[PDB]
Parts: structure tokens; C-alpha cells; sequence
């Protein structure tokens, strides 16, 4: 089997991407944030505290003939941005882009933090990291990809995120028309439950490439590119007027700037992030100070290849017995 679904930016800044997901019988379609940095499939629901719902589409298990309460199971998750959610668990039929999993754990939110409530466009998350991070207790549950894997033509999914435009998540096949040149594959460590890999270095603009190992995670659920302070300082030093602002919470730059590209290494290959991808616009409406798309990972504890980086590539998440990651230009 295979699946193919279009993923669409939630706003003009590509702050996140939503992909339609069919849950239950008859289908209830919710727009979920596919997140390769977590492993819970959770949704706004009929059980969510009413004051914490503001425009989201909810899953109502009682209206699904295939929904079954997973008795005794609860979940609770906290994300890197400080947001969180928790609730109980149903199993139900879940389909993405024509690919169907029966008995998928669907984590129903009883509580969500303000960031989720305030984002009307995201109806929940679909985790695509390794199932060892799944928060369901007392019986840990598998991700959608893990459940689908055996049925897929090939044990892979691909992320093809757009810049200011729709893209695609495919399951079970590599669309050879979706990228240019070759795909370069690189080793993955699953020791922390993430798609963790080591970039071979970077360049700023038309500058020379610096060979240096940068361990980080491929995380579709994180907006920006978070790298070591040395790397980030070298980037922003090429933008006149750029500075790190503690009051804003990162590097800002004059909105009148033309930003240089940023290149990262994948083995001997190179992925180029155009400068425009690194512009996240005014810090506040009407401001001429703009927020940077490359920020320091210092104090996160991990480097994160978020959407800024991933959307410059066609990315293969290879879930073979020994997982690997593939990157191609596009």
C-alpha cells in the first residue's frame, strides 16, 4: 500500500503545516500537524475542555462506529516550545492520503495549553518520530507510520514541504519526479527516539564550506533551524544590523536586508536554503525589525533541522530495520 497527502502552510510565514487526516467511521477529517519530532497522534475532541477550544475541528468518538475506548490509557506531552496537552485514548481507523490503519491509537485531548487553543488551524498532531517516545501509559502505543509499515510497498515516508506553498507527505514510496539529482542517505541514531543524524558542515552565502560535524534532528514540527551558537553567529554576522535580542528571544535583523543563503552538508552533498526562507517577518505588526529563521540551539540541548531547513529539500525518512535519512535538492 501507499498514501499521498498534500500538506499546506497554516499562514503566510510557514509557521507550520497541516495535512488532512480521516479518523473514524464515517470519516471525520481533521487537519493535523505532522511532526517527525514527536510520537503521539492527538486531537482536539468532544472531550476537550470547552474553554480551550476556539475554532478547531474536533473528533467525536461517540459518532464513530469503529471507535473503542482504550481502557485505562492516558497520555500527557510537553513540547520544546513549552506547549502541552493530555487526555485519554481511543483506538479507531485512521487514513492519510488513501493509506488506512485500523486500530490506531487516537489520543483525545481533555486539556490543551494556550498555544494550541490560540491556533485555530491545527486540530492536533500526528507524530512520526520513533514509537519509543510515545507518551501513552500504562501501555505505550505505536505511531501511524509504525502501524502502517508492514503494509507499505517500502518502509519509508517522505516530506516535501513547500516554501510559501503546499507540499506533500508520501507513505510507502519515493516519488522520483519530486526531486532533482540524487538522494544522499546518511546514518540515523534512534537512541533519543528522534530522526537524529550528523550534518557534515555548513556555508554562509557564497562563502567557503566549513567541514564540521553537527548532530541534530530532522523535525517537521519545529518551524526554524536551530544550530550551535558559533554557526548562527557566523551566519548573522553577514547581515548588516543583525543582532541577538534577549527581549525578543533571538536574532533579529533589519527588514530592509537581503539575507544570504545557508548551506548544510549531507555527507558529500549540499542543501542550499535560500535567504528568503530565513525571513520570518516583523517581530510585531508594523515593525521594521524582522525575526530570523536561523537561531541558536544553545540551551535547547539539541540542534534542530526544522522546517526552514527541511523545506529546502526532498527528505526520505527510511524506516527499514536500520533507519536512515535521505536528502535531495528539488
Amino acid at each position: 500500500s501507499t498514501g499521498s497527502a498534500t500538506t499546506t502552510p497554516i499562514d503566510s510565514l510557514d509557521d507550520a503545516y497541516i495535512t488532512p487526516v480521516q479518523i473514524g467511521t464515517p470519516a471525520q477529517t481533521l487537519n493535523l500537524d505532522f511532526d517527525t519530532g514527536s510520537s503521539d497522534l492527538w486531537v482536539f475532541s468532544s472531550e476537550t475542555t470547552a474553554s480551550e477550544v476556539d475554532g478547531q475541528t474536533i473528533y467525536t468518538p461517540s459518532k464513530s462506529t469503529t471507535a473503542k475506548l482504550l481502557s485505562g490509557a492516558t497520555w500527557s506531552i510537553s513540547y520544546g516550545d513549552g506547549s502541552s496537552s493530555s487526555g485519554d485514548v481511543y483506538t479507531d481507523t485512521v487514513s492519510v492520503g488513501g493509506l488506512t490503519v485500523t486500530g490506531q491509537a487516537v489520543e483525545s485531548a481533555k486539556k490543551v495549553s494556550s498555544s494550541f487553543t490560540e491556533d485555530s488551524t491545527i486540530d492536533g498532531l500526528l507524530g512520526l518520530a520513533f514509537s519509543t517516545l510515545n507518551t501513552v501509559s500504562p501501555t505505550q502505543q505505536k505511531t501511524f507510520f509504525d502501524n502502517a509499515k508492514a503494509s507499505l510497498d517500502s518502509p519509508v515516508f517522505t516530506a516535501d514541504l513547500g516554501y510559501h506553498a503546499p507540499g506533500t507527505y508520501n507513505f510507502g514510496f519515493i516519488d522520483t519526479t519530486a526531486y532533482t539529482g540524487s538522494i544522499t542517505y546518511t546514518a540515523v541514531s534512534t537512541k533519543q527516539g528522534f530522526w537524529e543524524w550528523t550534518s557534515t558542515g555548513y556555508a554562509v552565502g557564497s562563502g567557503t564550506f566549513k567541514s564540521t560535524s553537527i548532530d541534530g534532528i530532522a523535525d517537521t514540527g519545529t518551524t526554524l533551524l536551530y544550530l550551535p551558537a558559533t554557526v548562527v553567529s557566523a551566519y548573522w554576522a553577514q547581515v548588516s544590523g543583525a543582532k541577538s535580542s534577549s527581549s525578543v528571544g533571538g536574532y533579529v535583523f533589519p527588514c530592509s536586508a537581503t539575507l544570504p543563503s545557508f548551506t548544510f552538508g549531507v555527507g558529500s552533498a549540499r542543501i542550499v536554503i535560500p535567504g528568503d526562507y530565513i525571513d520570518f517577518g516583523p517581530i510585531s505588526t508594523g515593525s521594521s525589525s524582522c525575526f530570523g529563521g536561523i537561531q541558536s540551539s544553545a540551551g535547547i540541548g539539541i540542534n534542530i533541522f526544522g522546517d526552514v531547513a527541511l523545506k529546502a529539500a526532498f527528505v526520505v525518512f527510511n524506516g527499514a530495520t536500520t533507519p536512515t535519512l535521505g536528502f535531495a535538492s528539488k
